[PDB]
RNA sequence: GGACAUACCCCAAAUAUUGGGUUUUUUUUUUAGAGAAGAAAAUUAGUGGCGAAACGUACGGUUUAUGUCAAAGGAGAAGGUGAUUUUAAUUGCA
């Protein structure tokens, strides 16, 4: 529908044309990115509350990692925050070492695997 | 010298503009996104009093006959007499 719209360059697109750029990023950001935003706090807020530690979860790693595949498929500059999320939590699990959590030790599965 | 810790600082960042990183000094409390705002307590009457009989009557419990049914015994157990002969007393029967 956009490419099939005519092109030929009105005053309108061309007066935008010394900030913006094309109008599939102009219109896909209208119907794409509410979702993709919505993906990215759906990821975040299940690593974040729900899984902090608790040692019983191996699904928390699960998600990181998927999480990082959909970074491949979207946005990027929501992956530098999803780095600082992994480095907080780690900070948070061997700083207390003070509920039922995570024993970052010996333990193949949660410290190598 | 004034402002700054939810940093008025530091980094990061274009289709991105919101994520992280740090100073001491006091006390303070064991964690943090939850707990108070809904399923409960209670209530009773304008509930007449007293009160039989006729008729009717169950499963059972035990006593007494009764039929059939299981072991033990034909030494036993034990009932019946004018089949007999003499005799005073005791115990007696063959």
């Amino acid at each position: 529908i956009e490419d099939l719209d005519n092109i030929q360059t009105p005053e309108s697109v061309l007066l935008s044309a010394v900030s913006g750029e094309d109008t599939q990023d102009r219109t896909d950001r209208l119907l794409l990115t509410p979702w993709v935003k919505f993906l990215w706090e759906s990821y975040r807020q299940c690593l974040d509350l729900l899984r902090n530690n608790s040692r019983v979860e191996r699904l928390y790693h699960d998600i990181a990692q998927q999480a990082f595949k959909f970074c491949l498929q979207y946005t990027r500059k929501a992956e530098f925050r999803k780095l600082c999320d992994n480095l907080r939590m780690h900070l948070s699990q061997i700083q207390r070492h003070h509920n039922q959590s995570t024993a970052i030790n010996l333990n193949n599965p949660e410290s190598q695997s």
